[PDB]
C-alpha cells in the first residue's frame, strides 16, 4: 500500500534526519537526529512516534533520552508531496518548560526523502 512511499531516511534544511518505518496500519515509527544549529538534545537518536493517512502526516519526539533531556518536545504535522523527489512540506510545535509555565516555539521544515 502508501506505506512504501513514507518508510526511509529523510532530511530537512537544519541537517536534521530521520529514519521512519510506516506502517499500512498509519504507524509512524522511527528515531530522529537533530542537528538544527544551537539548538540542544544534538546528534543522538530521540524516538519518533506518530501517524499517517493521505496525504498528512504527524510526528512526535519527545527530547529526553539515556544522553541528553532537553524538558522538550516537538511536534510536527505535515503533507506528503509524491515522486522524483519526494517532499514533507511541515509545521512543528516545541513545547518546552519556560520557567513560570509551559511554552511553545513554532517554525517549519521542510523534509527531503534519501534516495
Ligand atoms: O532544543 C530542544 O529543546 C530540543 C531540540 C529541538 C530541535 C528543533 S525541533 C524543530 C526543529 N527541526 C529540527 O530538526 N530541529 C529543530
Ligand atoms: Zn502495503
Ligand atoms: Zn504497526
Ligand atoms: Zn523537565
Amino acid at each position: 500500500g502508501a506505506e512504501a512511499g513514507i518508510t526511509g531516511t529523510w532530511y530537512n534544511q537544519s541537517g536534521s534526519t530521520f529514519t521512519v518505518t510506516a506502517g499500512a496500519d498509519g504507524n509512524l515509527t522511527g528515531q530522529y537526529e537533530n542537528r538544527a544549529q544551537g539548538t540542544g538534545c544534538q546528534n543522538s537518536p530521540y524516538t519518533l512516534t506518530g501517524r499517517y493517512n493521505g496525504t498528512k502526516l504527524e510526528w512526535r519526539v519527545e527530547w529526553n533520552n539515556s544522553t541528553e533531556n532537553c524538558h522538550s518536545r516537538t511536534e510536527w504535522r505535515g503533507q506528503y508531496q509524491g515522486g522524483a523527489e519526494a517532499r514533507i512540506n511541515t509545521q512543528w510545535n516545541l513545547t518546552y518548560e519556560g520557567g513560570s509555565g509551559p511554552a511553545t516555539e513554532q517554525g517549519q521544515d521542510t523534509f527531503t526523502k534519501v534516495k
